[PDB]
């Protein structure tokens, strides 16, 4: 049992592994795709003493925090133990030195989205974005008279095929990505990706359509097996005009009874309707988990809100070193010191209130964020709110 | 078909109509101890066409808005239409002579719980406070090695019928009620409803039992058919240690697998675990709807977030004034204008944003709330969000 | 193992057999009402191996056939065998003396409900009208343009407690059993156990309420577990405006999503709405079984459709007599003959003809009737019909 | 936005709408197979912005009424409107055009299968045929002595693979929707279609197989997910012995616990067994609907009952005309008058009259069909009447 990075004789092993660990993995020719995505040095295996019982690697990825600033972010992915192999610590080793290796390598932050919500906490790791399952049923919607795009003349949307619009879908992410707390960029192999995705599957998902704004766009999908349920796989707008044309096309699916979507908490849609209790949310969880890898380095890169006056303090993160932070005309200054800390924190606790998504005073209540100054408390919780919504990108 | 206020006459056709409108009607010995509530000229009654074919009253209610001010506030109840009367306007015209009399008689405010969604947006009610279930599958909770009260000595926490410990609940609820939005004065009556509600019922409900810690209580009962899911019907803490311990106890039920309650969006309860994910969102409905009756009374009486400085625009209410609205130092001025509008919404859209549970940005992406200027937009958000989490009292 | 006439000491252990046979039995004290309704020399048990171990009766009951003729009915009821003598031609031999005693105490026909389909073939008994169950989801119901009473004034429909206006039910239900094929007259008795069974049962059925008109009533309750399922037990109207009323004040249950009776296969309801598919049929079932007891009288005593000329035929039926059928002008002469037979059936088979609930022709499908003639079927099928459509009375 | 007969351009583009519109849509090289019924100038596309935003088209059908006399019908089908484009009226000028082509054609009827029940009544369509599903518990399933080929020697009825025995399935198929109203001509490209589909699909529908007798065919499959339940496709007998034949086949699939079927209520098969509760109602819905496109040519083609007497009468359709109505000898003379009417009914009931399906009786209590003479009423229900049940062919 010795730890190394895989040669390609190790990605066979590597596969297997894969097919027995993860039930959402397509195969060989796909994991091709997502490969060019994994930089030289950027994954780790264990062998048995051969073949492979354990691996993890990372991608290259660019994320959005608040103040539109895209930072370079280490996702954390293909992470597997083989059954045989359990609690023999190889994934607190492979965890240990592929965040070694992320460290050295400059990045500021690293990202995962977490299979069950009770591993990724005690390797620095809180969830930062909040998925948000709306399901509508859309045989009672009735769009409210404040809500735009409900005049005379014609459609901005055109239902289309998604294959044939690639360019379109492509520049409309690139635009809402980069000003979208939470925003991944999507490299063209994952385009390539989505929409093989998008067509039907012998015995599988049924044929994916696209709704097209010139500002906005929903791909969705009839359901495998309930016939009356429609799938919104992904809906990006960038214009409040975009994202309430592309809901009244869903809502004149005439033949669904139910459209479903994985959205985020301030989604506006309930708010489009003259009865908001229509927009149920059926299903709320962790999206995005981020682990601060340089503090300092993270807190300097992100935008504050304006609204909160300036303010001085120092916060400790649980080993992860203490520092002056002075917030005051939406950006931050943190530096060493040695003063008395009058914030505590782990280092997870931080990545959850990094994007905005997590209120300073909810993690305090829980002591998850330890002061005695309940002033300090409002200000980090003004200052650390995102004025755009956090969202979240895709899954990886 | 006239529209009186009911005499002692009208009462039995009243309750004739509530046990045919309301599944949740006790009966009339319980309607006695509510109509307490009622003052006199609170109720109206509709008749043909002679019975009574409409109704609709309101109770006297003190409501806790942000800065602890609390508000004499309408009660909006017991509002049914005979289902032989319906699309005759019998509910506008109960509503148009309530909210007459509830505005003359110097309220600021009104209040209801919307037995449907699509219904008070119309009479100027915005839903102002979320209902969140939370689900607790509590065989795999462990708390965190952050979350209060998790060291040696005794428990603070005792197992107690909840009739022998009355004044202690009603003393905490009292703490509770005053500091926190949402909060609603609870009079004996509804105290000696809810004790009795909590004995088992032959063929009804089982019997409830408390925990009851010095700054906190909860009161919960094993559910009628799933006998492995006991549901809080009731948790108030007026501490952070009290919420924690209170949420050990109830871990410690170790017959039950599942713990559910209705609880708020900001319930630090996920943050108490290792596993954040456990603490499940099973369910998310509108709780208090409020109709701001007197807007420079309801604006000036509550207080706003000292982070954002001091910041002046023009606000105008459809069909319901135009404002100079000057917020700086936590307080608001409200005065009368005919200068340019900055701000337009509906009366509906101001209830919802009153007590900081919806942002005013999540309202403008739907176009319920109507501005040229960004910055206010922000400013609005900060302002107005509650520095204490929105919570529901209790049902009416 | 003897046959015999109960004593008033043999009833205790009838009782004891009553409560092991069926689930719906209330009582001793509820079985003395309907006990009134057994007339002398009506029962007979079998003593073993001395307790009780089968039982059957009659009650005189009054049946309204095609013509607005009422007959005297034997309504067979309380047939039991215990589950320890089962296979001993215990039903055969209770069965075999009350026919006895039914046809000559003078009965032209004897009728029951069965508890099974498979039973009551073999002793001649035939299913004479349909059960129908109808759920409307009310939430999308709209009556169409020409439906009766939808327009301005006052509604001639009231909400009232059943208990106040039982003297209305009664006077509806003696019009509307006297002018529909298997109408039964309602005595006092049932009356009273009806009204009883309208009241709340604690951990049983909901507070049931009544819609009443003039010319018609609907009673209804809310289901035990379904909340939103309103539950119609009994809907009858003397005429359609009546009907259509009853139905605009079921449609205005504005908290419930469906509505469910059990109905005729000819209820208008569909035909009320602009959308017939909202009246969903949920449940089919055999309703009230005939036997006809006396070929001749029964045949000579129900009307025939006026628009079928005059035609002659020979009916025999197995093991029951052959007879010259001659039917015009809506009366039928049925006389002794030995001339060959043109129709042949079972006596069950001509039960299920005799209120026109079943076509000749569907059963000569069958070969359950059997000709060579197929004029004559056509002319069977219209004389048979009837013009008002059957319906079923209540369960006994 | 203008509408246009399709060139061979626009088709791609309704294939898109198509598989949007439609689940049920195989694609394009099983559309060209339906494309050959379609006439010239029978479809109509709405372009907008250009693509294809609405479109409805009628296929050249072959309808048999009662008196065994078959009519040319036009079959609307492929009917869509985009998603983007509700709520513009696109449906109603395209059903304007298409029913001006097809009455300036000369087709005396139009026909349909609708997705929704509340669409085409507003058209002139009402609902002509009763789909009625039964499912057989076939392991209680016992032959009645009376049911047909139940005796010594070999079995009719043969096992075959469908492919193999085409040319036998047609020659019955012709003979039954000949003699059945409702019958419906079935081209060879339609046959082609069946026969594809009753081969197993990866991922799909399991393997068809046939019973055949000389005089009737029966077509199943166990169904995809409950291996104990077998699909009848289709069953078409010519002959009562053939009906039971095959069905004492269908009850010999030992491996099966429940035969279901879409068949008609009129199916005798509940009357073959000596459980007629057996033979279960699980579903109802609307079949074929019918636009009378031509009032006087439609009442005159058809054939009535021989068994009411010669009688004259005053019929009005709402903007469809007046006419004197004389039906005698099964035969109907229908010629234009000014003369008072004595009935008055909308276009759609008509429709639903027309193959014998729904009693004028019942239309009539819904006031969909209007008269002072009950006389009458008992004359239309007689004459309307159906000989021959009316059965359910095939959807387009
Ligand atoms: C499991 N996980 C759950 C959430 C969804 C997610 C989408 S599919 C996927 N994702 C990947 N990160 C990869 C990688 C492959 S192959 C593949 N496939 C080889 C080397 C690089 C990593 C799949
Ligand atoms: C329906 N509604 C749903 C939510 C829960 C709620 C609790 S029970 C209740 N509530 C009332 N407001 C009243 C009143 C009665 S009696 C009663 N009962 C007579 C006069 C005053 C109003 C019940
Ligand atoms: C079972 N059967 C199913 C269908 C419904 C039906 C209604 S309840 C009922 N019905 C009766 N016929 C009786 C009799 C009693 S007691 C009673 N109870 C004693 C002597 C006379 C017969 C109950
Ligand atoms: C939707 N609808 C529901 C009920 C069943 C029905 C059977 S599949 C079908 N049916 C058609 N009428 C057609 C047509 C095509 S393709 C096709 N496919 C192109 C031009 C002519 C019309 C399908
Ligand atoms: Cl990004
Ligand atoms: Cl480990
Ligand atoms: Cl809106
Ligand atoms: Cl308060
Ligand atoms: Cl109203
Ligand atoms: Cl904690
Ligand atoms: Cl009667
Ligand atoms: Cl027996
Ligand atoms: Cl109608
Ligand atoms: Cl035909
Ligand atoms: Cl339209
Ligand atoms: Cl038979
Ligand atoms: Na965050
Ligand atoms: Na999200
Ligand atoms: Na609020
Ligand atoms: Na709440
Ligand atoms: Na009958
Ligand atoms: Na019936
Ligand atoms: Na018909
Ligand atoms: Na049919």
């Amino acid at each position: 049992v010795t730890l190394c990075s895989p040669t390609e004789d190790d990605w066979p092993g590597m596969f297997l592994l894969a097919a027995a660990s993860f039930t959402d993995f397509i195969g060989p020719e796909s994991a091709t795709a997502w490969r060019t995505l994994v930089p030289t040095d950027g994954a780790v295996v264990v062998r048995d003493g051969s073949e492979v019982v354990g691996m993890a690697l990372y991608m290259d990825l660019r994320l959005t925090v608040p103040g539109e600033v895209v930072l370079p972010t280490a996702g954390l992915s293909f992470v597997a133990v083989a059954p045989t192999h359990r609690r023999r610590g190889l994934l607190r080793a492979m965890c240990a030195e592929l965040h070694r290796r992320i460290a050295d390598s400059g990045y500021p932050v690293a990202a995962l989205h977490a299979s069950e919500g009770g591993i990724y906490g005690r390797f620095g790791y809180g969830p930062a974005t909040t998925l948000h399952e709306l399901t509508v049923d859309r045989r009672f919607a009735r769009f409210h008279a404040d809500a735009p795009g409900g005049g005379l003349g014609g459609s901005s949307v055109r239902l289309v095929r998604p294959t044939e619009h690639r360019g379109e879908f492509e520049a409309i992410y690139e635009r809402w990505r980069q000003q979208v707390p939470g925003g991944l960029l999507r490299p063209q192999v994952l385009w390539d990706e989505l929409l093989a995705e998008a067509k039907a599957a012998p015995g599988g998902d049924r044929e994916s359509f696209a709704l097209l704004h010139p500002d906005g766009y929903a791909l969705y999908r009839v359901d495998r097996t309930d016939l009356k349920l429609a799938r919104v796989s992904e809906l990006r707008a960038v214009t409040a005009d975009a994202h309430c044309a592309l809901w009244r096309a869903l809502i004149g699916l005439d033949s669904m009874e139910r459209i479903s979507i994985i959205t985020h908490p301030q989604d506006p849609l309930p708010h489009l309707l003259t009865d908001t209790r229509l927009a149920r949310t059926t299903w709320r969880q962790d999206g995005l988990w981020l682990r601060i890898m340089n503090v300092p380095a993270a807190l300097e890169a992100r935008g504050y809100a304006h609204e909160v006056g300036e303010f001085s303090t120092v916060l400790e993160v649980s080993d992860g070193g203490r520092f002056a932070l002075k917030i005051g005309d939406g950006r931050a200054r943190c530096t060493p010191t040695d003063a008395a800390a009058e914030i505590e924190m782990d280092r997870d606790v931080l990545g959850s209130l990094y994007l905005g998504a997590h209120r300073a005073s909810t993690l305090a209540a829980a002591n998850r964020l330890r002061t005695k100054d309940s002033q300090l408390l409002r200000r980090l919780d003004a200052a650390f709110a995102s004025d755009v919504p956090v969202q979240t990108a895709f899954e990886f």
